[PDB]
């Protein structure tokens, strides 16, 4: 039974997170080990718990749900019945965390990793009890992504991947379970594939990268906000779909590596939003107002295509 | 200049097409070959005028502005500025109507193709000055998806492309500039290598294709809705593509031809909405539910995308 959550890690996934899972009644305690972390995740809590409003999202009439920061890891993972691991994408960090909480929690407690790249089943090799621990993979903004990935390690029980899809599905989430443990699941899989044939194009010359984010995102994105693949297959006709791909899967990019303009870009320091410089060009205040209206946008656009009027 | 337009061939692509053009204030004249198509062609004329007024589209204060169908295609070319061929993918019978209204148009009015998967360097083979002939790819439903492909073939003059992409945007619609003829331009490029790897997962097991669906939907396509590829890579980090890229681009499907699920679906006539069955089951009155719903969803999703309060 999970009541009381912990989560290790408070970076950009974790305050959203925190304030999710209590908004559907849970315990939650969070820790980090660096206090600058710990206080930039509490404007972000607060942020979030508003944001939480806006979606419509309501506390059940049962449960704590309460969320506590402490530096204190002990602390955070007493009495966890699930411990969500949330920390920097390195297997050597992750396994130290695992090695931290192992001797503090009970054998039937489920750890949860939120890795996006890092196999489930090579995680599960740094804990006792391997059958107990899953991917619980969510999306960025984890407050306001209804979605959240289940994945199976080699070693995981079955009873372990019911119990976290249970556990979302309670809480008005959406989980979507992974039967294989995959590189990227299958959010970024499609995600990568996607922006694979993107950066070909931009890259060798056939569309602006301004053009190419117009196309897609009202082309592409928009629609399938609405309709998924499957179903827009459906939509389109499977036999329209065969006689287009017969000939257009031939064609597409199959790049095994990294795009060369990504290796310039990074070579240079364009990293983006956090340099002020990537594929696009950004003001600290541009990027503000940009973050702002992204997030107004995603929330707006979420309580419709649940079906709000 | 282009003041009026003829459109030939009112399928699917037809009447909200017509709409949105005689909505920026352009004469349009539609034809098409078969009776049928074009009494079906007013029913939907009428439904798609009622949702340009819930996109809250309004007529310029200058222009004719007004649609109407004929079956007789010299009627209907009479005067054009721009013809818009909108016929079945099919280059025989395309070719038939370039040859036919050869004769009937001004050297200098320009010849648009809906094509999706023809290039425009073969269409405009078949024409005279071949120049003013260029792709004008429009999406389902083209009243209500803002966005539009435009593409020189190798013998387009870099002039058509411009007047086409500026009358686009003089009505308020958004185009791209395609700027090399390579199979599927990019929407439906962007497009097939997302569903290439979709279909790979369902394929072989790794998610459930509702699950696909959900995933992607509120993953991915909600997502690039609001934030589209290339500034979706600026606000990950260059730096994090890179590194994630480094290993993921290896693994991904590469499939060359026609999957194995498709080939086995459309072997059993399985093709989707239009026969009752597809990836998905549907009745006739869940058929009719659905794109009642999809429609209305989409409206309000743009609406909100477009920066609606
Ligand atoms: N889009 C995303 O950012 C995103 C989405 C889904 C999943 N993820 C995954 O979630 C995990 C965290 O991602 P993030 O973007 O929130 O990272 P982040 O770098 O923003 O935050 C990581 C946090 O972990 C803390 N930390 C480091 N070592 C620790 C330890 N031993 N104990 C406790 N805390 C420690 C850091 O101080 C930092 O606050 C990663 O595995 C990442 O792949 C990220
Ligand atoms: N999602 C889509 O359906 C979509 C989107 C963008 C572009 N396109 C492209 O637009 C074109 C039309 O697509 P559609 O889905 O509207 O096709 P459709 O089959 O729904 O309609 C084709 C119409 O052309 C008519 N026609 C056939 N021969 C003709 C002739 N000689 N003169 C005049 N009319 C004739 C038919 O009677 C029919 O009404 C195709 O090239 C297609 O690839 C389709």
């Amino acid at each position: 039974m999970i009541r009381n959550i912990a989560i290790i890690g408070l970076g950009t996934m974790g305050p959203g997170m925190a304030a999710r899972l209590a908004r559907g009644g849970l315990q939650v305690v969070a820790y980090d080990v660096a206090p600058a972390a710990i206080e930039r995740a509490r404007s972000m809590l607060s942020v979030a718990e508003t944001v939480l409003d806006a979606l419509g999202i309501a506390l059940p009439s049962a449960g704590v749900g309460t969320v506590r920061f402490t530096d204190d890891i002990g602390d955070a993972v007493s009495g966890a019945d699930l411990v969500i691991e949330n920390v920097p994408e390195n297997i050597s960090i992750k396994a130290d965390v695992y090695r931290t909480i192992d001797g503090l929690i009970g054998q039937d407690t489920i750890v949860a990793s939120d890795t996006s790249g890092i196999p489930i089943t090579k995680l599960q090799a740094h804990i006792s009890y391997p059958e107990r621990m899953v991917g619980m993979h969510w999306s960025n903004p984890p407050h306001i992504i209804p979605m959240i990935e289940v994945i199976a390690g080699e070693k995981t029980a079955p009873q372990t991947v019911a119990t976290i899809r249970d556990l979302i599905r309670s809480i008005g989430l959406l989980p979507v379970v992974v039967k294989k443990d995959v590189p990227g699941f299958v959010e970024n899989r499609v995600l990568y594939a996607l922006l694979r044939e993107a950066v070909d194009l931009v890259e060798r010359g056939v569309i602006d990268p301004e053009d190419l984010d117009t196309c897609v995102s009202w082309g592409i994105g928009y629609k399938i906000a609405v309709i998924g693949p499957m179903a827009l297959l459906d939509m389109a006709g499977l036999d329209i779909y065969k006689s287009v791909s017969s000939f257009l899967n031939a064609d597409l990019s199959n790049r095994d590596d990294v795009a060369p303009m990504v290796l310039e870009k990074t070579s240079a320091s364009k990293f983006g939003i956090k340099s002020g410089e990537g594929m696009f060009c950004y003001t600290p205040e541009q990027t503000k107002a940009l973050q702002a209206e992204r997030a107004r946008k995603l929330v707006a656009v979420r309580r419709i295509l649940e079906g709000r009027e």
